[PDB]
């Protein structure tokens, strides 16, 4: 089997992207936040404390007629960003872009965070990363992906995102006409329960490449691209005016420049992310300040591939028995 189905940016700034579920019998519609820095698949729900909901779709599973509690089953995550969301858990048919799982773990949420609430776009999340990461308890849960591999033609998922422009994830097969040249695979070390991977450098602009180790993470589900001090230096100082902001909380830029592009290194191939994928516009209404795509990882503790980097290029995301990630220009 295989899965087809068009993710769609939230706002003009590609803050996130969504793409639509079918949850249940008779189908209910949930646009979820496809995430590989996670692995749980969360939705408002029936159950979602009423004033934490704020215009999402929300799952009813009483509603379905395939949905089952599974009893005794909590599950409770805290994100990178400070967000969380905790509930309970249902069993229900899945399915993604024609691609269908019986049997999903359902997380129904019975309280979310505010930055969940306010965003109204986005009706929960479908962790993409390794089930090891997934938090229900006592009895963890496999992920969308690890539920389907079995039955699809190739053991793979692809994302595909686009720059101000809808984009796609595929499951099961490898589009050849989505990508540029050939994909580059990169070996993955799954003992985070990440995609977590090594670069081999980066460039800034059309500067000489710097050949250095950066181990990261693949993660749809965050906006940016979090790296090393040194290397975010390297790159704003290519920006006049630009300067780390400790109020705002990271680097801005004059909202006048034009932004270099920044090169990262996968084995001997190269992705290039243009300039403009780094701009994330005015940090307040009104602002000639704006909010820059590249910031330090120096207080996360990991680097992250988000958005910025992996809109530049087609990635594959291959859960073969030894995994690997491939890149591709596009
Ligand atoms: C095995 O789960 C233990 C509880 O974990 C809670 C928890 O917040 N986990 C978590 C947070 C962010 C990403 C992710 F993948 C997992």
């Amino acid at each position: 089997s295989t899965g087809s189905a068009t993710t769609t940016p939230i706002d003009s700034l590609d803050d996130a992207y969504i793409t639509p579920v079918q949850i249940g019998t008779p189908a209910q519609t949930l646009n979820l936040d496809f995430d590989t820095g996670s692995s749980d698949l969360w939705v408002f729900s029936s159950e979602t404390t009423a004033s934490e909901v704020d215009g999402q779709t929300i799952y009813t599973p009483s509603k379905s007629t395939t949905a089952k509690l599974l009893s005794g089953a909590t599950w409770s995550i805290s994100y990178g960003d400070g967000s969380s969301s905790s509930g309970d858990v249902y069993t229900d048919t899945v399915s993604v872009g024609g691609l269908t799982v019986t049997g999903q773990a359902v997380e129904s949420a019975k309280k979310v965070s505010s930055s969940f609430t306010e965003d109204s776009t986005i009706d929960g999340l479908l962790g993409l990363a390794f089930s090891t990461l997934n938090t229900v308890s006592p009895t963890q849960q496999k992920t969308f992906f690890d539920n389907a591999k079995a039955s699809l033609d190739s053991p793979v998922f692809t994302a595909d995102l686009g720059y101000h422009a809808p984009g796609t994830y595929n499951f099961g097969f490898i589009d050849t006409t989505a990508y540029t040249g050939s994909i580059t695979y990169t070996a993955v070390s799954t003992k985070q329960g990440f995609w977590e991977w090594t670069s081999t450098g980066y460039a800034v602009g059309s500067g000489t490449f710097k050949s250095t180790s950066i181990d990261g993470i693949a993660d749809t589900g965050t906006t940016l691209l979090y790296l090393p001090a040194t290397v975010v230096s390297a790159y704003w100082a290519q920006v006049s005016g630009a300067k780390s902001s400790s109020s705002v909380g990271g680097y801005v830029f004059p909202c006048s420049a034009t932004l270099p592009s920044f090169t990262f290194g996968v084995g001997s191939a190269r992705i290039v992310i243009p300039g403009d994928y780094i701009d994330f516009g005015p940090i307040s209404t009104g602002s000639s300040s704006c909010f820059g795509g590249i910031q330090s990882s120096a207080g996360i503790g990991i680097n992250i591939f988000g958005d910025v980097a992996l809109k530049a290029a087609f990635v594959v995301f291959n859960g073969a028995t030894t995994p690997t990630l491939g890149f591709a220009s596009k």
